[PDB]
């Protein structure tokens, strides 16, 4: 009876990913995020039938983590229920960057590398992601951590060809675009070259599908010649020439992150 145990709060928002409202957990007023899926709209299901975004979900909630928690989930007649974590106060990246502008290059090496290891998280277990965007990330503003979110058109990693996506265009690599094929790890190091580019610039590099195989980066905003050159290499047309984790976290621009809290008092507070 999720009805009983969950006060429901206003709509955080809806779209491909179902209905998502505020909430509180009735027993100890635990906030929390509730996502609604209308079984008729999910074609990835996962192993009893739920869909994939729980199976996901579960491989990555273990143990604390940049990702968003499942608490627990419900399944209705004609729809799923997922209870989800959910930290207070928070703006998603995507809101920050449209009333900041480009943001100073401390604060985006601090937010990226959380991504990154929010992302290395998910590949430790086995989960894909697919659809890395400012949109899908979430910042503690208290305690200057984010946390990703929306599993929903990701998959389970493997080392061979995906030829299905359903994430966010603009954030697809070029080898989606020409051949509807591409490799999981070097896919998403692309869209978070992507992902960089927004957070020091203010907006995506990239609109069209020609901008997107011509692969050239034009910067609207000063940003450093290191990270211009991190960026640069996620976007590598070849996708074995893009970096690996370990080799974007190595890189030069990558050295010296603040603490999620000193980012907060720093850059948040």
């Amino acid at each position: 009876p999720l009805e009983s145990q969950y006060q429901v709060g206003p709509l955080l928002g809806s779209g491909g990913f179902g209905s998502v409202y505020s909430g509180i957990r009735v027993s100890d007023n635990l906030p929390v995020a509730i996502k609604h899926v209308e079984k008729d709209r999910i074609s990835d299901w996962g192993e009893t039938r739920v869909p994939m975004e729980v199976v996901l979900l579960k491989k990555v909630s273990s143990g604390f983590s940049g990702v968003i928690r499942l608490l627990d989930w419900f399944e209705r007649p004609d729809s799923f229920v997922l209870i989800l974590e959910r930290p207070e106060p928070v703006q998603d990246l995507f809101d920050f960057i449209t009333e900041r502008g480009a943001l100073q290059e401390e604060l985006a090496r601090s937010f990226f590398w959380q991504v990154l290891e929010a992302v290395r998280h998910c590949h430790n277990c086995g989960v894909l992601h697919r659809d890395i965007k400012d949109e899908n990330i979430l910042i503690d503003l208290n305690r200057g951590e984010l946390k990703l979110i929306d599993f929903g058109s990701g998959a389970l990693l493997k080392d061979t060809v995906y030829t299905d996506f359903d994430g966010t265009r603009v954030y697809s690599p070029p080898e989606w675009i020409r051949y509807h094929r591409y490799h999981g790890r070097s896919a998403a190091v692309w869209s978070l070259g992507i992902l960089l580019y927004d957070m020091v610039c203010g907006d995506i590099p990239f609109e069209h599908d020609e901008e997107i195989i011509r692969g050239q980066v034009f910067f609207r905003q000063r940003v450093s010649s290191e990270c211009q050159h991190l960026i640069r290499w996620c976007l590598a047309l070849r996708p074995s020439d893009r970096p690996t984790f370990e080799e974007i976290q190595n890189h030069p621009w990558m050295q010296d992150v603040l603490l999620p809290q000193e980012t907060a008092e720093i850059h948040l507070h």
